[PDB]
């Protein structure tokens, strides 16, 4: 009796054949930065500290692969600088002269290519993490303003 | 001085004469099931593991209804198998031979008919959560691509 | 002062007797399909994936009808396959031997005559909804070009 | 080489002296209506639900006007209503008793003379939108078939 | 090798000369307010909760302004009643004898002619924001069905 | 008993032989760029803040093709600037000397020719995504106004 419709739901999730498959609460993401004042950015080469995250990985056999690697896609704010983030921003008058870099666990900084690929890691049978660390770069002098990047991964076995 | 207009805005919502109301938070949303590997889903009547979601109810009073129940309404993959969704796909090459289905709290899958109701549920006098779970489910031979459903629901006091 | 004429506003509307009425939302829309490869299109009973849509009806009352079914009615490509559409082209070399079914939710090719009705679907006091999936369909070798159809439709009580 | 003739295309626009002139996306529209059950136009004075449309005005000054508001002309159904339009009819079997009213966001009919005008609005030095509402009215017994309206307008500053 | 032609992007934005822009997540959203019961809708001056927005500003200079305002421009349900919106319905039977107001935040319903502004808001140089609620509104008896809203906005330095 | 036509349902859709498919949520978008202030458009070579976009692709097979790359097509402003379109104004009075770019995830500027093609890009088996940004460009003093732009694509394996 009193019978009500409701709304609608929705729902997202892939099929793929690989050795280890990508858990369900690292396909989409967001990572807080904070905030960064201009004077810890004043010339070209200028760096701030670096806040961290993870990619994690289930039901992950190692008999039929033993390592795994990533890379990244994105978009570089100069030919010159092949590993920086652009700024995925409002066009509203964000900042100017930053960006945002991805740091290996070996210490490096990663090529926006798609391409270019991480260091090995060794497998076990199950949950695998891997972490990573992300802090901004600049080239040159610093602007008030905003500052949001977004990027893409891709993995190898 | 120096006006300037703005954009556009727009609402949606529903006036119902029911029992207990439908929380604004829970109209529309999106789960999320990360990913599966293919050697998961080998023969038919394979299953992978299961996440959960929640639709809230708020205003709801004890002395005009008692107990409430739901029910489900989308699209078989065959007249068979009357309890699996097809694939909402993009038309583009997604995974075949796969599909989700709705288990209760009880344990059981739903007949997606828009007739086939779920258990009671005991109410209070203000917010009342009910709870289920979504699992992919196989019909034979597992294919990589992709995978998107979607479905619409119903109650009943 | 300085009045000026306007132009013109043209308006589309019907006055029927029935059940339960169409929505406004509904009464013309555009589904897109996207693109799909002639090698998912090889051989006779080729089949890609499938997108949905579906039909909005509001004001509807139960006390006068309970169930509802749809009928639809196009151009066969062929008398011996009589559940496929034709192709709606542009008349300037289009694809040829390909076409667009019509599954309901119960997992059948519907009969394009307009006598064929669908199944049942009880229905509430108020918003009701019906889905429907459409998807690419092949008696043979496919070829390259475009492709564009269109259908109408028809309720009963 | 090999140089064909095309085809033929036309143009269609005016030149107006006035201060706010008319978006090109606004000379010619088509809202439509749906469908509406006879339950719901049972009796004299009977009234359905409203949709809206909307008028756009670029390239606005305010230091040669202010205000600016519209008029309507079209075809009354009776002399003793003078606020509904008639039916652009197919003649061929079209509703009867029926006809579409136009209300002010004041919330009033209009009189259908082409001297009666609207409340004012105050405008930007830009984009300019001037909201309407629609809806169907009746002066008694409904019958069915089918119903299509047309009118034009004229401003004023 | 193998070329073929793609689909078409379209792009809007706007150049505005003023003190402070509108963010590009802002100029068109859609704010849900779920359901809610006739039983809290019974007599004249019946109010229902009220959800919450925001319309975010970016790239805001003191120097040139310092305060700002909004104002709205919609539909009454009435002449008597200047604070209420009507009904963006779909012509097929929505809910009579409801509407929706907009709050301020020192708490005051807002006259819906596109020339009352509300309070003032001290900036900063970058990112603001100015909230603002909504609420249901009932002017008698209520009555099931649909209910949907829309209106646009402008702002003053 | 009591059956009632409906409308008219219409389809767009492609067949092409190539290595991977355009995704149906790709064929015809609408990007948002907000607003921006003339003092940020001050002399020629004035640039604002970017947004970004992507293009789906879908059942992509690595045996057929290794990389991809784009093009693009509309309208120059000027011969001395052939990398900036035209704006797809309303006709009433659009912004004067604006424009906007397309810029590459390596960091340049496209030549809107249809024949400049991009860098390449890795595949995988599966679902594939591209990014791309946009940003306003001015090549002089700017005006208050509208903008709106419009242009198509290609590919190419």
């Amino acid at each position: 009796a009193t019978t009500v419709n409701g709304g609608t739901v929705h729902f997202k999730g892939e099929v793929v054949n690989a050795a280890c498959a990508v858990d369900a609460g690292s396909v989409d993401q967001t990572v807080q930065l904070g905030q960064v004042r201009t004077a810890s950015l004043a010339q070209e080469g200028a760096t701030s500290s670096a806040v961290g995250f993870n990619i994690q990985l289930n039901d992950c056999d190692t008999n039929v692969a033993s390592k795994a690697a990533v890379a990244f896609l994105g978009t570089a704010i100069d030919a010159g600088h092949t590993n920086v983030l652009a700024l995925q921003s409002s066009a509203a008058g964000s900042a100017t002269n930053v960006g945002v870099q991805i740091l290996d666990r070996t210490g490096a900084a990663l090529t926006l290519d798609g391409a270019t690929f991480s260091s090995e890691t060794t497998l076990n049978n199950g949950t695998n993490t891997i972490p990573f660390q992300a802090r901004y770069f600049a080239t040159g002098a610093a602007t008030p303003g905003a500052a949001n990047a977004d990027a893409t991964f891709k993995v190898q076995y």
